[PDB]
């Protein structure tokens, strides 16, 4: 039973009533950037005891702090701007949710409805800009639809295929004085006829059948499994089908464990890659068949009978047409599976050592491997001293490019939700406010950012934020003075022909630049540089004991290059294994 | 007669097809930052010898470069990005450009044709969301249509009203070799036949003859008059009409002059809004009637006969009916009506010396003014030391705030195009790339970044781009700790309730945070904090005689408050005179 | 009602467009590609394991068949009246069911798709996901211009019919032997079978015919034939019927024959509105 801070008779602005319908859809913390517009609902905030705010410093912070806190715990995220320039600021992180079907409410400020379309100061269509780029938004037209509209807000968010919804609030309506109905019905009535109903035995069946005449199965899971680890972990002891996993599904089976064949794709391991190959059998579980993952698709486990199951229908059929398929939660779909395995399990006498044995050979012969020169540091060594000073139990958020992939390669997660990382979108300056939200969800948690120097600058404003809102965000900055993985592909396609990939200073070429130990000493956060191979345990070890947030400088060979690596467009026959910058 | 590095029979790349068209459209410089589907054509721009590429540290600082480097030169600005997340950083500055008819030219790379509308790897409509904030945009999808589309962009963003253009280029389009046209016919019929002709004899006779019958002509000048200050500048001796600014106008008639009543407005000045509540004649010349000028439409200039002249007929009429109005380019008007007023100087015999003396008494009056308290630094007196050390001929960007408004208001622009400033989108962190910008146009110029802290902090990342670059562009940030112009509004408005305004750190209050000297020395990049009155004026002097890069912090109360202040949708009667935070 | 649709059965789609695919019911077994080629391959396969697969589902016919002969299409004399779903039964017997066939929007669309045993695709020309009236009489001039010798017959209703009576000028100028057979019951059909069955016979603007003589059929659309030259004729009686329809057909070039209808029926079966098989409505009308 809720509480609120007016009488049921008693009238109170519109803000007022959109905090309060924030804080009955249990809203503990928003990550609001006042501004005119929006200044009424700041006010409203500071009148609620139950809802936090965590200011950033810029509006792209903002929204990728609620994607980072989205991602890590489950629950929506929410950020909060004004109009114009406010509103403007959140569009990269709207897309970069929405491509990553990750639960977001954007609450931005409008100007008076009387001068929408007239060129008003701070004035953006902004209904009309983030159409494309939002699951759904709304305009709201009146004071009594803002109960509905954040209760439909909230529900668009969270259920089916999760994504963001934007709410446009024109000023004059959070103004506005009124009595709020909060036991209005949802308008709704497409969406909610297209909601999966709970997986049919019969189609349930067909893939346990397919399974038990299966002679090299293999698990495809993705973004879609990250609420699933309980049931595809038992679904993997009753089958003993090894797990291929998507940059998104990273973590939901263990990536320590033996049945693990870690990340398939462009970046993916050799093994996992053979494993989908050479495959008869393709469990796809939340998985969107992207050609990151696929290359050229006619080549694409062409020997494989394919299994998918996804909450979107537009999904299944898209990019390859399965041999079965159920439309609906994959959770669901575990859980019935795992009933019929088990009773059926003397029956169905499941084994496929011989497959897990021949993929167990092409992880001796070609697992993820990296070179040693001197006392430099490799990348790929730095995340595995992490790994293991941190028992591979932390939040790991990233940047996009080398570093990114280096961290999704070396680090081995146990439990959905630790990697938080932008897949679809891949926009840079993502990692420092998306290990703030984590933070903020997760107080407890070790938080680390393994940065790059192009994608930590970008949003390196967040520092302040870090700092004022004394959150305990570690910084694993991998600095290789290049926007790394522009000046690979410059490597390898383009004759080494450098073209504005360079981060430092051609006047001080051989000096680091920026000074990244400076911009943490401005917000007062401490912070070191390790060069040295032999120096890098301790420094890791120091910056994860010291209490508070910390920022490592860490020292690369900008020649170092992703491997392996499936060309644009290529096939399994066309991955690169060896070569770099040198 | 143009010189090709291509033979006029040779086939070569879309991405070398686009950088030639931007050749013979004369461009000199571009702001570019580089990505997987831009790649091409950053290859292309190498292999020129005439375009300089300016790397920013995000696209956001990319594009506000572009912006400052335009509205310092009267130049179109050119920036491009990549898919995805780099066109998503662009959005902000498109919607400025538009709102501020800025002339721009945005180039975006785009995922292969095939894939378009498939939730490819870094794919975002950037055209569908792009559509309603940019003046027009296009998305090529052939090789043979660059050079024209090209032409088309820079005709459409340079000719009429200027505004942003944006072109999405498929890497496809930018891979595929071609023998381009460079003859063929733009495909504008719509919009060439509705460009305005040139200012009939029987429409500007028509405004001599209101003159001429007037006792208190005001002139209204706004951002459509900066090129037009020879003329403009000819009027006013041949009329003796007073001159009042928008804050987009200033400098277009010099700020230093008798008849100058600086700006008009919400924070203009006492004297120039009395004008305009009292006159009988206002000439609008390049304006909008946009409410931070008007206050309530029905009480501006209540008394006064209107004439309009305006480039954009959609402008004419739209708040505001004038009696006489003009839909042509202001500098052509105003060559016709000075031959005129010249003519028939000794028969038309025009003196509104009373009148003039009437607002000389309202400056006497009620003067721009500021308090001085002991020994703390009045950011007023900061900015009017500044004008007076560089003869207030410097190139001046600013932020968004009070800063903003004071650098409006205490610094008098003798020429147009040395005052940059985001005033219909109003958004933070534009002064420090605008400044790099300006200063690229304009490297034997002055260049001054007056910003706030939080505006400041926003794009703060563009320190190195400034280092890198070796541009001199100076930083006077005026640092009150706080969010200052909503914290005005908390204070007059909503009892000084502070939601989310101040910008320090709560765990040592009376420190200075963050520490904008060490966000500088991060960036090679020399640095001072002033907080002294006395101390004000050689810091400022060492700031301008320091070669390259510098910062100064300069320390103020927060207490402070922009005045005057015409209350939203107010009248001249509502004007606040008195008071701040104190 | 999709749920109770085929509710016990493995689903098997072939569709040339994917969006189609797990849109309203999700398959078990599916191919995106053209039917036509699908089939092809299968008939291969089919043909050459006939002997090892040794199909037979002959009990599973024998068990439709039963429902052949206890629910079989059917239709109620009254008098002389004419059925009009008889009428489509005579005009296929003459036709040996060869004619191409445009309809209207309706009851007698519904009795066009009932009654007459198309033996080859593209006899049978009507607007079924819209359902727009006006549709027959423009669609047999397309028809008829695309096949010059074929037996071309617009079966339309009253309401339908007059919605692009224009085209009769068409018809005529151009040529083309195209017959109306018009199945006139002076209502909007279908409406007025609605009003019967869920809003107790409350007529809501579904008469065509003239109040202020409602015994007489109006409009007299002899008439509109008559206006742009085209030989019409008029039937009343079922007897009279098969000498009607052979003389429409016999006659070269248009003709219109106007065929009297009691408004009283009503389309069977029915199957209400997001209803089941159980709530299969198979007797009734409106008298
Ligand atoms: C530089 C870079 C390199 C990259 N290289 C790789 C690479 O080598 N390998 C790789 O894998 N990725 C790579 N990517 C990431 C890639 O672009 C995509 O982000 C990712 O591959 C797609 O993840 P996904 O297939 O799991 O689908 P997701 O984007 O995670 O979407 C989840 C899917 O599951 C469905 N779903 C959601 N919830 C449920 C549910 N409860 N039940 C059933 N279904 C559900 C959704 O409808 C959706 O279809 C790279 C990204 C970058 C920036
Ligand atoms: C915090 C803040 C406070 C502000 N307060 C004020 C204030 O007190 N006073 C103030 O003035 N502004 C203020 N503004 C700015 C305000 O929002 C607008 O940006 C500005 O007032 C509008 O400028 P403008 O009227 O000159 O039109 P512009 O935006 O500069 O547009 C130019 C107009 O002239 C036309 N034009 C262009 N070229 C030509 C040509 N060659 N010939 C003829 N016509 C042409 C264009 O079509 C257009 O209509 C403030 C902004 C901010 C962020
Ligand atoms: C320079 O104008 C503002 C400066 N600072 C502000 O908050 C700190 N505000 N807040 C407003 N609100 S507003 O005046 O009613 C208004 C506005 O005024 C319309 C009024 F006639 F109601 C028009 C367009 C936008 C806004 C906005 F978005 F800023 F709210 N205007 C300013
Ligand atoms: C992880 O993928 C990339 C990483 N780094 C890159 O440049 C440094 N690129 N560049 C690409 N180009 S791409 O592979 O042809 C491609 C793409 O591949 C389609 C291919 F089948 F042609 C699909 C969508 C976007 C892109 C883009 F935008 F990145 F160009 N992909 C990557
Ligand atoms: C430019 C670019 N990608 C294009 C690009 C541009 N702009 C944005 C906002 N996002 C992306 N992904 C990358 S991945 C460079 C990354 O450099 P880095 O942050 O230092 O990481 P690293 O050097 O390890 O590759
Ligand atoms: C929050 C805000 N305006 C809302 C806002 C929010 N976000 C953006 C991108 N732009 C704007 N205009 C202002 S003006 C605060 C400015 O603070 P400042 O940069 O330190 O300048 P000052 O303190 O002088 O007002
Ligand atoms: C009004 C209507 N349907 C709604 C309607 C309205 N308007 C158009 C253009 N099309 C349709 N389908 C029908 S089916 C009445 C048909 O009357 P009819 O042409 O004489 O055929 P019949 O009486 O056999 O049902
Ligand atoms: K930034
Ligand atoms: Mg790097
Ligand atoms: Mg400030
Ligand atoms: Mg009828």
């Amino acid at each position: 039973t809720f509480i609120s801070r007016f009488a049921p008779d008693q009238p109170r602005k519109g803000a007022d009533i959109l905090v309060e319908a924030l804080e009955r859809q249990g809203v503990e913390t928003v990550f609001a950037y006042p501004g005119g517009a929006s200044m009424e609902i700041h006010q409203a905030l500071t009148r609620s005891s139950s809802i936090r705010n965590v200011l950033p410093r810029h509006e792209q912070g903002g929204v990728f702090a609620a994607e980072g806190y989205a991602r890590s715990s489950g629950k929506p995220g929410i950020c909060i701007a004004t109009s114009g320039p406010g509103a403007t600021n959140l569009v990269s992180g709207l897309a970069d949710a929405l491509l990553d079907s990750v639960p977001l409410v954007a609450i931005t400020g409008q100007v008076p409805r009387r001068m929408i379309g007239t060129d008003a100061f701070q004035e953006t269509p902004i209904v009309e800009v983030t159409r494309s780029i939002t699951k759904h938004n709304y305009l709201v037209m009146d004071v009594e639809d803002i109960p509905r509209i954040i209760e439909e807000a909230f529900f668009l968010a969270t259920s089916g295929r999760p994504g963001p919804v934007l709410v446009d609030v024109p000023k004059d309506i959070q103004q506005q004085l009124a009595i709020p109905n909060w036991e209005q019905a949802m308008r709704l009535p497409g969406y909610m006829s297209r909601m999966p109903k709970p997986p049919e035995d019969s189609h349930l069946e067909q893939i346990v059948r397919l399974i038990s005449e299966s002679k090299k199965p293999v698990l495809y899971v993705g973004g879609g499994c990250l609420n699933s680890s309980d049931e595809l972990g038992r679904f993997v002891e009753l089958t003993g089908i090894p797990v291929a996993s998507t940059l998104m599904g990273l973590g939901s089976y263990p990536c320590d464990d033996e049945l693990s064949l870690h990340m398939l794709g462009m970046h993916g391991t050799v093994y996992a890659n053979y494993a989908v190959e050479h495959s008869d059998l393709l469990l796809a579980f939340g998985v969107r068949f992207d050609d990151r993952v696929t290359g050229k698709l006619e080549a694409f486990a062409s020997r494989a009978k394919i299994v998918h199951i996804d909450i979107d229908s537009a999904e299944i059929g898209k990019n390859k047409t399965p041999h079965v398929s159920v439309c609906g939660d994959v959770k669901l779909a575990l859980q019935g599976m795992n009933k019929v395995l088990e009773n059926r399990a003397e029956e169905l006498k499941l084994d496929f050592g011989v497959w897990r044995n021949e993929l167990n050979v092409q992880k001796q012969k070609f697992p993820l491997s990296f070179k040693t020169f001197g006392e430099a540091i490799p990348p790929q060594y730095a995340i595995k001293v992490l790994d293991e000073l941190t028992d591979g139990k932390a939040i790991i958020s990233t940047g996009v490019g080398q570093h990114q992939m280096w961290a999704a390669q070396f680090y081995n997660y146990k439990k959905p939700r630790q990697w938080l990382s932008s897949g679809g979108l891949g926009a840079m300056g993502f990692g420092l406010p998306a290990a703030i939200g984590a933070s903020v969800a997760n107080p407890d948690a070790i938080v680390v950012d393994i940065d790059g120097d192009g994608s930590f600058i970008m949003n390196v404003q967040e520092l302040a934020t870090i700092r004022v809102e004394n959150l305990p965000v570690k910084v694993l900055l991998l600095n290789n003075q290049h926007l790394g993985m522009v000046m690979q592909w410059e490597d390898r396609f383009y004759k080494a022909n450098r073209a504005h990939t360079f981060l430092g200073d051609p006047a001080q070429e051989d000096e680091i630049f920026p000074n990244m130990l400076l911009f943490a000493a401005a917000c007062g956060i401490p912070a070191a540089r390790v060069t040295k191979k032999a120096d890098l345990r301790e420094a890791i070890q120091t910056m994860l004991d010291t209490p508070g947030p910390y920022l490592l400088d860490v020292i690369c060979p900008h020649q170092e290059h992703v491997l392996p690596m499936i060309p644009s467009g290529g096939t399994f026959n066309d991955v690169i294994t060896e070569g770099d910058g040198r």
